[PDB]
């Protein structure tokens, strides 16, 4: 019954050994063994928590994080900036060594198609908060095909900026392929 | 050296049967096992070109087929038009009981997240045939980014639709809907 917060606790020291791990040694060289000890937790708590390392990668889960953020705007701010905010932060843009740790997911979504496989496959099965909180703050129907739409397209944005990224980094900075993402999604098509 | 056209009619015939069986039978009891016999082919065969029934769903794939859809206008015919015409395709809207086939694949979308799942994984992984056809007929970097955002705008668009059309049907035709979806795509973001 404090057994709402051991879980989370759990959750939260697994995700924090997983990604200490990637920063010294790589994704690969991170085993799910390495994994417990680091959190000091056994192999098969990680596992019941976290079927796939890809899971843990995809903890703060992007549906839930950008639906959250735009939800707590909570400015009676335009609709383009809300927009840009979301998105910058969803990919590892701003100040924090928070910041810094999204980022190097932005990185593995890039580089591993395990990690960009899942978090493909968990990108159907929803979340819908994001299309949620799109609805509130255009008041669109929150069921409706829309903001379905619009979500599925923002989601499937932030990928390909990250793809992008990898590939044309030393031409382009993240920050401004995020600028460029936000203008073809809010003006693209025409015709 | 007649294996590039031996490969093909296998495939096919793998294709034919799954989906034969589909329609009798249901997808679940659809057994690769099932599926050789009927293809009159070993069971190693199917396995070696389709790994799971999944990919058999999706060998008339999308990104491939709605970028030759799209490639194949040829007619100097607006964008909305085109866009049009492939998305109402891709989803199985027309005449042809080619057009029947495809609506099934629609519903398999909708009704199989193991279909609906592997379309996702498979939706990432590529294709970019589609954002190199739309780099033609709009003159865009066929490698850049804005390509590839609206690209993935329009897999997920159709893959939007097709869930919503499943829950919806008996109040929307899977063709007002694809109207609505298109509209959105076209004019939806706007602040």
């Amino acid at each position: 019954g404090l057994r709402e917060r051991k879980k989370t606790r759990t959750r939260e020291a697994i995700r924090a050994a997983t990604y200490g791990l990637i920063r010294q040694q790589g994704y690969e060289a991170t085993t799910v063994e390495q994994i417990a000890e680091r959190a000091e937790v056994s192999p098969s708590t990680v596992l019941r928590y976290f079927p796939t390392r890809e899971d843990i990668v995809l903890t703060d889960e992007y549906d839930p994080v950008m639906a959250a953020e735009l939800a707590a705007r909570p400015a009676g701010e335009p609709w383009s900036d809300s927009l840009r905010h979301v998105l910058r932060k969803a990919l590892g843009l701003g100040a924090g060594e928070e910041a810094e740790l999204i980022r190097l997911r932005t990185r593995l979504l890039a580089e591993v198609p395990a990690v960009r496989a899942r978090m493909l496959e968990n990108m159907s099965d929803t979340g819908r908060m994001l299309a949620r909180a799109i609805a509130d703050r255009t008041g669109l129907d929150p069921d409706g095909l829309e903001v379905r739409i619009v979500s599925m397209s923002l989601v499937g944005g932030l990928m390909e900026v990250s793809r992008y990224w990898a590939e044309h980094d030393h031409e382009e900075s993240l920050a401004e392929l995020v600028d460029r993402a936000l203008d073809a999604l809010e003006n693209g098509l025409p015709a």
